[PDB]
């Protein structure tokens, strides 16, 4: 369903997730609300990403152990137990940037997305070209 130009990868050590087009940071608050904030200094910022396979990563919080995942219905959400909805196809983007395709719907083109706002967009609304899907890992 997608190409296959991966990132460069970087699991090594956890990182900040960086949004584009409006310059948040994925978060990934206690109570399992996902949203984006600029601050850099929030303890809810800072994810560890893993590959499952090639292609193939999981993004858990280091903060609180959570994992970032995509419902059913294209909401995301933080999540405590390992189901099939933290599988996410990361992808290079214009080169340069990652995009974060939701596994299990995948065949639907649902990314992992940031407003300018700093609020997640539901997956339907994401898509190829938009800002909000870009991300780039930067050092914590």
């Amino acid at each position: 369903h997608h190409h296959f130009n991966l990132p460069p990868g970087n699991y090594k050590k956890p990182v900040l997730l960086y949004c584009s087009n409006g310059g948040h940071f994925l978060r990934i608050l206690p109570d399992g609300t996902v949203d984006g904030t600029r601050d850099r200094s929030d303890q809810h910022i800072q994810l560890q990403l893993s590959a499952e396979s090639v292609g193939e990563v999981y993004i858990k919080s280091t903060e609180t152990g959570q994992y970032l995942a995509m419902d059913t219905d294209g909401l995301l959400y933080g999540s405590q137990t390992p189901n099939e909805e933290i599988l996410f196809l990361e992808r290079l983007e214009e080169n340069h940037y990652n995009t974060y395709i939701s596994k299990k719907h995948a065949e639907k083109n649902w990314f992992v997305g940031l407003k300018k706002n700093g609020s997640v967009k539901r997956g339907p609304r994401t898509h190829y070209g938009q800002k909000a899907i870009l991300f780039l890992p930067l050092p914590v």
